């Protein structure tokens, strides 16, 4: 199929090239593992594969120990082999293409995940929700991985250039900018998320600005980019690359098969902003537990995966009426009722399911 040859240009970070400047944004719970994030690299973008809730895969058939259906402890959450078998699978797609794991700041055991995702062959580390200063001091034994917070300002690209510099001689390998209209958790406090300041065109010149200090470390744009015109916009305002993920959410290829169901129905309306157990905003669809607990009829709060610091062993879930690692492993394994769903911003304009190969063509050709 003729496809016009790309004019974007590869993006290098630390010792590792993308033949696209494009990442698919990592998405929890189980829904970039191997197809998704494989298929991605094998097209020449940055696969991500989500470390988050790896306890679930294939219906927890890789963890040591379930209680009440649910994987026990970050130890089983969070689980070693169910991570090494995805990156083992999405290996056997993509092959040398580069791949990175995507690990919230806010897990409890974040430094031994970490470890687990250099060990399981990763090329590139992204973190977000929260702000990430000792990531250094868990990767110092596999330097080759390159390292990527997400921020949301210039302030957090400063402060974490200058401590991690003064602590480990390192600094970042890029930067993600993560603006308000991405999916999942926000970089904002509540009563800023729908402030025209934070917009994305106004976020990426500034933390570019920071960034010269240091030597022009990449910054990768993300949140609300649709198309290669989101793209060409962001690149003219300095961002070296993007990262996009509610398209690879509109994709065949999504671990997480419930969404290819739910993202064509999708009406701007049932776009929500929500608490969350991380403590963070999140942006979620309003169906399934959310329902529940419009209802009244929600599952009962028992902590049993322990899986965000935050939200200290259940307190801060039944304060915001769901446990966020049962909904979101729940929708991984097709529960409609009760899963948790998250959606960017743009989820509404998801009509139809078409393949990475696709994508990635429609969002590269010319
Ligand atoms: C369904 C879904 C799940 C997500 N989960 C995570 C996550 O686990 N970790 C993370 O850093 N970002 C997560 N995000 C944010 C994305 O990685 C990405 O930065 C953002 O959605 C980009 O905006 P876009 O969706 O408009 O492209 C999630 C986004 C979506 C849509
Ligand atoms: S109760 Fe809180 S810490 Fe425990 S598994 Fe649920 S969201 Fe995670
Ligand atoms: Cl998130």
């Amino acid at each position: 199929h003729h496809h016009m040859v790309s004019t974007l240009k590869p993006l290098k970070i630390g010792k590792h090239t993308i033949k696209f400047p494009i990442f698919q944004g990592g998405m929890g719970v189980g829904i970039s593992w191997d197809e998704l994030a494989g298929n991605v690299a094998k097209e020449g973008a940055l696969g991500v594969i989500s470390a988050v809730g790896t306890g679930y895969y294939k219906n927890m058939r890789f963890v040591e120990r379930i209680v009440a259906k649910k994987p026990f402890e970050a130890l089983n959450f969070y689980s070693k082999k169910a991570l090494n078998e995805i990156f083992a699978n999405a290996r056997k797609i993509c092959g040398n293409n580069p791949l990175g794991a995507n690990i919230l700041y806010a897990i409890n055991d974040y430094g031994r995940v970490l470890r687990d995702s250099c060990e399981a062959g990763a090329n590139i580390i992204i973190t977000g929700a929260g702000l990430p200063t000792n990531m250094p001091e868990f990767a110092k034994d596999f330097s080759d991985v390159a390292l990527i917070p997400i921020i949301s300002s210039a302030k957090a690209l400063k402060i974490l250039c200058k401590r991690w510099s003064d602590r480990y001689k390192r600094i970042p390998d890029a930067f993600i900018v993560e603006g308000p209209l991405s999916g999942g958790h926000q970089g904002f406090k509540y009563e800023d998320c729908f402030k025209e300041e934070f917009r994305l065109e106004n976020l990426v010149p500034k933390v570019v600005e920071a960034s010269k200090e240091w030597g022009n470390i990449p910054i990768i744009a993300a949140g609300g980019i649709w198309d290669r015109k989101d793209i060409d916009t962001m690149l003219s305002l300095g961002a070296s690359g993007v990262q996009m993920a509610t398209r690879f959410l509109g994709t065949k290829e999504c671990d997480a098969k419930v969404y290819a169901d739910l993202l064509p129905t999708l009406k701007k309306e049932d776009i929500l902003l929500i608490k969350s157990p991380v403590g963070y905003p999140a942006r979620a669809i309003n169906t399934g537990v959310i329902k529940r607990i419009e209802e009244g009829n929600a599952p009962k709060i028992a902590c049993v995966s322990n899986c965000v610091a935050p939200c200290n062993r259940g307190e801060e879930a039944k304060k915001v009426g769901y446990c966020i690692a049962d909904g979101l492993g729940r929708s991984y394994l097709g529960n409609r009722e009760e899963g948790l769903y998250f959606t960017g911003a743009n989820g509404y304009r998801v009509d139809k399911i078409i393949s990475v190969h696709e994508l990635i063509k429609e969002l590269t050709e010319g």
